[PDB]
């Protein structure tokens, strides 16, 4: 299985932490892929983490994550192929300028099935943000970046590692204690203020600096500009105890996702709006 004889890189679409992520297409069938390619020598320290994101990728199956269309070898290098998706993550969105309730609503409500999904499965994904929520160019939104989620089982049913990025991270996962996908609902709650500001709470202090902030000060609010039951959607999931925030299943129905939610084809507005800002920078 020669992934360099199966798969034509197109362009480079990305560089992260380890690897560097490529555009290609299956030179049989024609669908455009996304193709994550790592140096397994030279990443030697992330080869656990490696592990987990493409077990956790094969196992899920659903229109709101990443579909996982297998890894591949060719001599140190590691080729894990994708959903390609290339609209622009939501935090992409956000750089030409602010979102309007009616976007806000709809990329949480796809985020929602997302979590429903994976909390269905006794998923934990842990590592929510509006940077790992991706858009296909026609506005389909998804779940990225399973690299620290987490699994529960029958006698597992409660996680404690300390994991995530700090601005989104829940008090209980600082705090080390024992936590489930309750932990998603609050990094949510922070992914809606950071839809709605473009930024998460602290985003100014040092990461350090935050990890004792949370777990000590009053939970995050929305304030300005923004409908009620938007402050309201906040407010429910940033509840610093855990067991009193909603599922993901409920949020669905939360009266500013009820009113403000449409079509995700209405979000090719703002995917034209993120090209047109690119083309002028
Ligand atoms: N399936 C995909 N389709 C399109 N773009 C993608 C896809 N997966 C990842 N990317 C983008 O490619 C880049 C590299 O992704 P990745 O290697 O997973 O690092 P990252 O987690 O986004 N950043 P970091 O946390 O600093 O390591 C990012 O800008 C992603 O948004
Ligand atoms: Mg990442």
């Amino acid at each position: 299985a020669d992934p360099e004889e199966l798969f034509t890189k197109l362009e480079k679409i990305g560089k992260g932490s380890f690897g560097e992520v490529f555009k290609g297409i299956d030179n049989r069938t024609q669908k455009v892929v996304a193709i994550k390619i790592i140096d397994l020598e030279e990443a030697e320290d992330e080869i656990e983490d490696i592990q987990q994101e493409i077990t956790v990728l094969s196992q899920c199956d659903s229109p709101y994550v990443t579909k996982y269309y297998g890894s591949y070898l060719k001599d140190t290098k590691l080729w894990i192929i994708m959903e390609y998706l290339g609209g622009g993550s939501a935090l992409d969105l956000l750089e030409p300028g602010p979102l309007d309730e009616t976007q806000i609503a709809t990329i949480l409500r796809e985020i929602l099935k997302g979590l429903d999904y994976l909390h269905s499965e006794k998923k934990i994904h842990r590592d929510i943000k509006a940077a790992n929520v991706l858009l296909s160019e026609h506005g389909e939104v998804k779940l990225a970046d399973f690299g620290v989620a987490g699994q529960l089982t029958d006698t597992q049913i409660k996680r404690n590692t300390f994991v995530g990025t700090p601005f989104w991270m829940a008090p209980e996962v600082i705090k080390q204690s024992a936590y489930d996908s309750k932990a998603d609902i609050w990094s949510l709650g922070i992914t809606a203020i950071e839809l709605a500001r473009g930024e998460p709470p602290h985003s100014e202090l040092h990461p350090m600096k935050v990890l004792f902030l949370i777990p000590k000060n009053n939970p995050p609010t929305l304030e300005g500009n923004y409908s009620k039951p938007l402050k309201e959607f906040v407010e429910a999931c940033l509840n610093k105890e855990p067991s009193f925030r909603p599922t993901a299943k409920e949020l669905l129905k939360h009266k500013f996702i009820l009113r403000n939610a449409k079509k995700t084809s209405y979000l090719t507005e703002l995917i034209d709006r993120y090209k047109r800002w690119k083309a002028e920078q």
